[PDB]
Order: C-alpha cells, then sequence, then structure tokens
C-alpha cells in the first residue's frame, strides 16, 4: 500500500506527521512516497497572500501549545529552531536514493531541525547529515548548489500544486488527499478499510 | 463541569463542535457556556487580514471535503448556505435564557444555517426560529434590532479577544483552550482524567 507525502522541512505540523508516518511505515509495512516541496511556492500558487501564521503572535502562541500538545501525545520533543530556511534542506532531499535512504534522510533531518531545533540553514548541517547517512559530504554540498537539484526540486513543487496540493504536511491514498498531521486518523482509517477489502474481510 | 465554548454562526466547523459538545451535553451532562462572537472582528483584531479560506478556491474545495468527512462522521448533513451573514443570528443568542434555551437557540440556528443551508440572514429566518423555540416573535425581532443586543454581542466578542481567542469554535476548560471541532478530543480526554481525579480514580 503506498501514500505519497508532501512536506516542508520548515514546517513543525509536517515534523509530527512524518514521524507518525514512519511508525506506520515500520509498525504496518506502509509504503511512504515522500516529497519534498516548496510551502512559499504552493501558497502563493493559489492565493495565500496574507500573513502567515507564524507572523500572528495571538494565533502562533497558541500553535505552539498544540505542537506541544501532540509532541507529548506522540512521546518526542519538539523544538523550534532559529528560523525557518528550509530550502537547502529541501533540496537535499532530492539526493537521497532508494526508499529506505530517503525516510532516513527526511527522518534525521526532520529530527535535527524540529526535535533540537538546529537552524535548517545550518552551514554545517549538510556535513552533519552526511555523516550520518553515510554519503559524501562533499558530493552532498555540491548536488545542494546545482542546478539539476534545484530543478528537481522545482519540478516537485510544480506537480504538487497541479495535484492540488496547497499546504503541508499534505497525504493522499488513491483519489483522498488529506491535510494535516491532525488528520492522519482519516487515513489510517481508509488504509484500513482497504486491509479488510484486500483480506476479503469485506466486499 | 464547565466548557466555554466560543462560536460565530458563518461557521460550519462551529457547527460540527456544537453537535458534537451537544452530545456531550445530553450523554454526559456537560455543563457549556455558549458565547457568540464576532469572527470577523477577532480575525482583525489579531493582524488576520489576509484573504479568508472562504476566498481560496482551491483551500476551500478540500474544506468543503473536509467537513463532509466529519458530517458523515458526526452522522448529520451538513449544506452550504448561499452566503455567511451571521451578525443578526449571532446577536440573536442574547436573547436566550437559561441553559436550556441557549442550547437550544444555538442548536435550532445552526442546524437551520449549516444542517439544512439557510441563509443566516433570512428575513424570514428570526420568525421561524422563535416558533420553534416558543418565543414572541415581534420582541425577537425587537431585540435583534436594539442598541442593547448590538452591545451584548459586543462586549462578548471583546471579552473573547481579551481571553486570546483568535477563531472559532474555540473551547477552554480551565486554563486551556483549543481551537476547532478537531480537537475536541483534546478537550475529551481533559474531561476524563478529571472526572477520574473527582472520583478519586487518579491523584
Ligand atoms: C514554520 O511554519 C510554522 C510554524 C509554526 C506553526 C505553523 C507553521 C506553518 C506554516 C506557516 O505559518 C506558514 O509559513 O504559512 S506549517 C504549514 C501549514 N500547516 C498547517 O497549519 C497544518 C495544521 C493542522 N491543523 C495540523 O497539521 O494539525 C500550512 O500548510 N499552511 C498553509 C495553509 O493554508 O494554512
Ligand atoms: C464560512 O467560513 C468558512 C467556510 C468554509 C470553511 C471555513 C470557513 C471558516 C472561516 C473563514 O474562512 C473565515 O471567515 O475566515 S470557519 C472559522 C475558522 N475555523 C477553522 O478553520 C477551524 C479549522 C479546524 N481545523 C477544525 O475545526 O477542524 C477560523 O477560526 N479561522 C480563523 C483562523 O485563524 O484560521
Amino acid at each position: 500500500m503506498i501514500v505519497d507525502f508532501y512536506f516542508d522541512f520548515l514546517s513543525p505540523f509536517s515534523y509530527l506527521a512524518n514521524q507518525r508516518l514512519s511508525k506506520l511505515a515500520q509498525d504496518y509495512g506502509l509504503t511512504i512516497r515522500y516529497n519534498a516541496i516548496d510551502l512559499a511556492r504552493v501558497k502563493i500558487a493559489i492565493g495565500n497572500v496574507g500573513p502567515s501564521n507564524r507572523d500572528l503572535k495571538v494565533k502562533l502562541d497558541y500553535l505552539k501549545v498544540d505542537l506541544q500538545r501532540w509532541a507529548q501525545l506522540y512521546g518526542i520533543p519538539l523544538v523550534f529552531p532559529a528560523n525557518y530556511n528550509s530550502r537547502r534542506m529541501n533540496i537535499g532531499f532530492y539526493y537521497s536514493g532508494a526508499e529506505a535512504q530517503a525516510a532516513a534522510y527526511v527522518n534525521v533531518v526532520f529530527n535535527a531541525v524540529w526535535g533540537e531545533g538546529i537552524a535548517p540553514d545550518l552551514e554545517s548541517l549538510p556535513a552533519l547529515v552526511s555523516e550520518k547517512l553515510g554519503w559524501d559530504r562533499s558530493a552532498f554540498e555540491h548536488f545542494l548548489s546545482s542546478n539539476a537539484a534545484t530543478e528537481r526540486y522545482d519540478e516537485q513543487t510544480h506537480a504538487a500544486i497541479e495535484r492540488k496540493v496547497f499546504g503541508v504536511p499534505t497525504m493522499f491514498l488513491g483519489d483522498e488527499m488529506w491535510w494535516g498531521n491532525d488528520r492522519l486518523f482519516m487515513l489510517e482509517s481508509a488504509m484500513g478499510r482497504l486491509c479488510r477489502q484486500n483480506a476479503d474481510l469485506s466486499s
């Protein structure tokens, strides 16, 4: 079974969604197709140009509380980084190879930025992540500034916009799209219905 | 046990929250303190002046899907009215007396506007609601245009802003605030923890 997952490493709701999706992968063998995309571009595409919730202190104050409530439910830390400059690490997702290493990259980067609060534009973060993954630091860093890397990121952002993705985290199963860590329960219910049909427990 | 509930009849997520809160009231004896407030005013107060999700077609298209998913979970219809001009009916909440009649007003108006799709500024809706509640139509209609009615609505909107309410539906228990029908599960868990402490099942 396959779920398409759309995220931007600036998003703490995406950090939460990735944690829960990774557990489904490891606990149930769910297959995740990862897509790192530019939230800023998807928002401007659909006309969402007003002040971001990041810039509305009273709402951000509550969202910070919501985020801690979910981190406590999930048993994980959640620490705000000093900035939301996720472009380099989003692009770096496209260096990863097959599924294990794609998931490993997404997990290590989310845990660094939102689990530890490491700024996503820290100059040494590509090297730190390379060391963790067993990658060639110099080759990764060269990939990050290459034209082909930006093109792949732009290609995926555009495809997500064509698919009617307006935010992150966004998940698809079949023709159904959910937006939010707080809609993963509906994706899980749809997966169960498909598990039951396939097992002949349901028509 | 008391929950403060903040809603605007323009809000379909508030319609969903009111349905679930009313069931908690009727199934568990939860006490709800209802507050009809002006969403537009609370948004402008915290600086949320960008295009509304109402005006972003691609996001609204998804929100309409989310709304139907929840209406199906809850077993209720949800039908968009022709407009979101909820001021008169919000003000009319302040005609209601004690708890049963306050809940009855909120239920009947939400069911009319979002259960049946009746425009909230329909000129005959105050009379229709009066007939249902056993109220004097002429006295209600006079109340709706009175200065004292607007003042009470403005007073409650202002108090909600002072309380850091930025949207609807908003629920408080004690010092904890949740925003969204999709956070009622956390309010329900907090209520259960308090039920257990009070019963001496937990310290
Ligand atoms: C760094 O971003 C940030 C910090 C703290 C709180 C939220 C955010 C969001 C982004 C932001 O403010 C913008 O840059 O716009 S994360 C991206 C948004 N996701 C959600 O708000 C999911 C909310 C859920 N209810 C859930 O997951 O529980 C997002 O996609 N914004 C687009 C939109 O249309 O709102
Ligand atoms: C008529 O409003 C409407 C129609 C369809 C979909 C949403 C709405 C919302 C309001 C709107 O677009 C504005 O007028 O701004 S309902 C009010 C908002 N509530 C929510 O979006 C709750 C979302 C939850 N995840 C949930 O309940 O599941 C609202 O409070 N907006 C303020 C904000 O800061 O977003």
